[PDB]
């Protein structure tokens, strides 16, 4: 059984140098951004505003086709700009400075990995992002700014060519993955460090990922719970660290003695 300062003495002695990182939405709770499932908060509990079929219909394109205005009304509250990353974020960030990240996984599209300072070549924006989007029509590609104001002043985006409904490039429900998710296939097998923060590894392949690291290869949890493949299919080098993201995340910095190196960082970027 390994530790959280058995991980912690790996990365000291760069034992473990080529981190890939799985991020979800929860690493951005503590951010102000909500997740999807957490009672109370989760996305999925408090959309009774917008009287839809279920809940996940707002992330999903039928309901988008049939009406994009609870989506866009959602987006508005959503849209990138103010919310800053948390010590999460700089956490990864800074394993990026010391030459360990191999790369940086995410499922959300708040953008605060980048917003970090993590450059784009380190990141895997796997269900997309705001930075583009795309006419639903006739798949003219655009700025995602362009649409910004539209969002803002609560309307709907339309295509000056051809009138169709333009859509950030998010990714919907069964919508494609995107092509830098293709990535995965060279990343995983060189990880010699895997790191999952804040997700609770339901959607499919991105959960998988997990087990595509070689088995001698520690997978270190960091969630308020067990969660996926650490869950049923644990393996001998796992790690967890139960608990609030940041706590988690504080504890791990302490044992590998960046508790000022992190302190300087956040100061400087904020
Ligand atoms: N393209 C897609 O697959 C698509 C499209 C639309 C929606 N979604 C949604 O994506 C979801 C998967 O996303 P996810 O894993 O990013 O989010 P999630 O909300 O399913 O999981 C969040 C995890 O973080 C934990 N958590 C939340 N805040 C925390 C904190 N401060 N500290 C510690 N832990 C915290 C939660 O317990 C949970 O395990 C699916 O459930 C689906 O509804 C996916
Ligand atoms: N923090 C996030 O970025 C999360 C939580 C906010 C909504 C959201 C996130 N991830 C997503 C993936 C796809 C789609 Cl359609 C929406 C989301
Ligand atoms: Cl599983
Ligand atoms: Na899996
Ligand atoms: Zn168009």
């Amino acid at each position: 059984k390994l530790s959280l300062q058995d991980v912690a003495e790996l990365i000291r002695a760069r034992a473990c140098q080529r981190v890939v990182v799985m991020v979800g939405a929860g690493i951005s709770t503590p951010s102000g951004i909500p997740d999807f499932r957490s009672p109370g908060s989760g996305l999925y509990s408090n959309l009774q505003q917008y009287d839809l079929p279920y809940p996940e219909a707002i992330f999903e394109l039928p309901f988008f086709f049939h009406n994009p205005k609870p989506f866009f009304t959602l987006a508005k509250e959503l849209y990138p700009g103010n919310y800053k990353p948390n010590v999460t974020h700089y956490f990864l960030r800074l394993l990026h400075d010391k030459g360990l990240l191999l790369r940086l996984y995410t499922q959300n599209i708040d953008g605060l990995e980048r917003v970090s300072g993590i450059p784009a070549s380190k990141l895997v924006e796997a269900h997309g992002t705001f930075a583009s989007a795309t006419c639903t029509v006739c798949q003219r590609p655009f700025p995602g700014e362009d649409i910004r104001a539209d969002v803002m002043a609560d309307r709907v985006p339309r295509c000056p060519v051809c009138t169709g409904v333009v859509k950030p490039d998010i990714v919907f429900f069964g919508e494609p993955l995107p092509q830098r998710f293709l990535l995965h296939v060279v990343d995983f097998p060189m990880a010699d460090l895997l790191l999952i923060l804040g997700t609770s590894l339901e959607v499919e392949p991105f959960a998988s990922l997990t087990e595509a690291v070689r088995s001698s290869v520690p997978r270190l949890l960091i969630n308020r719970d067990l969660v996926g493949p650490l869950a049923w299919h644990p393996r001998s080098r796992d790690v967890a660290q139960l608990g609030d993201v940041v706590h988690g995340v504080e504890s791990l910095v302490e044992l590998l003695g960046w508790t000022e190196e992190m302190r300087d960082l956040v100061q400087r970027e904020t």
